[PDB]
């Protein structure tokens, strides 16, 4: 249940990167070597991962969650963004219920493009919620955003928030998170 530290987030990308993202050769080279200082540095190089980067204000910096809470928080969020589509037809009972019951008890009316239609590959909602999370902290340095993205495997025009909607997106994010895992909401 242990979180990551700013140091490990800034300098130890191999502590939290998903094998999905390793450069092919290193994936191929990966088979040995069970979190090692040279790979951390070599990963920061192969990807221009600026170690000069600010953590998005007010807890946007969820790049430090334990993986489990991270995947839960973003899954609940991606599900919620498909709430309406889902009323018209279960990754955690707690989360299934959250999406159906709280859809209209969170941010009032749903801004015009926030709710989306359904098609779904595996992990689809986690990626949706992650896309939404980054869009809510949009000034995020390529160093922050690129590192959060690395914690999951493999955005709609109406999510380029340019107004009060951005301030409403941050609020939805924080509320979904406050319920999706209270354990690690202190971040
Ligand atoms: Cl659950």
């Amino acid at each position: 249940s242990m979180p990551l530290t700013a140091y490990q987030l800034r300098f130890c990308p191999a502590r939290y990167i998903h094998e999905s993202h390793l450069p092919a050769v290193l994936l191929r080279l990966l088979p040995a070597l069970p979190r090692q200082s040279v790979l951390n540095a070599w990963l920061l190089e192969q990807l221009e991962l600026d170690c000069a980067f600010r953590m998005p204000a007010q807890l946007g910096g969820l790049a430090l969650y334990p993986q489990a809470a991270l995947e839960r928080t973003l899954g609940w969020l991606g599900a919620l963004l498909h709430g309406q589509a889902l009323r018209q037809v279960q990754i955690g009972e707690q989360g299934q219920r959250f999406c159906l019951e709280q859809l209209d008890l969170l941010i009032g009316r749903w801004p015009p493009g926030w709710q989306r239609a359904l098609p779904p590959e595996e992990g689809y909602f986690r990626r949706c919620g992650l896309a939404f999370w980054l869009a809510a902290c949009s000034d995020a340095d390529c160093g922050f955003s690129r590192r959060l993205r690395l914690r999951l495997r493999l955005a709609p025009a109406d999510w380029t928030f340019d107004e009060q909607r951005r301030s409403l997106a941050r609020t939805l994010c924080l509320k979904v998170a406050r319920q999706a895992s209270d354990e690690c909401f202190h971040l």
